């Protein structure tokens, strides 16, 4: 399969359900990285048409951005937070490949990544199912 995609947001073939580990990712890790002063260029995927990058996918092996990481956490794409961690790694790494090591977007990714590592370091190492939600009332 040739390159031409930005990943997916749900998956029926891959196993997955809502867990405490994925909850910590979407409730504290993503939550704090999204509140950051440099979160804004990661809120959406790179539109190579709008950015005028005719070679974007020639350098980028695996395009990944925070706006797509949260969109699979909002679903049952996976079972464990180690997959969300590898997506965060893939976002920061693909940014470092394409750009100069002194460009603003690299310094932004370096400042987000240090917080990401401090946050997942405080995530549990064991995994558990969540409690059931409250009922609707509309």
């Amino acid at each position: 399969g040739s390159s031409g995609s930005s990943g997916e947001v749900s998956n029926p073939s891959k196993p997955g359900r809502k867990t405490n580990q994925l909850q910590y990712m979407q409730n504290v890790v993503v939550k704090t990285l999204w509140k950051h002063q440099f979160a804004w260029p990661f809120y959406q995927p790179v539109d190579a048409i709008k950015l005028n990058l005719p070679d974007y996918h020639k350098i980028i092996k695996n395009p990944m951005d925070m706006g797509t990481i949260k969109k699979r956490l909002e679903n049952n794409y996976y079972w464990s937070a180690s997959e969300c961690m590898q997506d965060f790694n893939t976002m920061f790494t693909n940014c470092y490949i394409y750009n100069k090591p002194t460009d603003d977007i690299v310094l932004m990714a370096q400042a987000l990544e240090k917080i990401f590592l401090q946050k997942v370091a405080q995530m549990p190492q064991e995994e558990v199912e969540l409690l059931p939600p409250a009922p609707k009332g509309k």
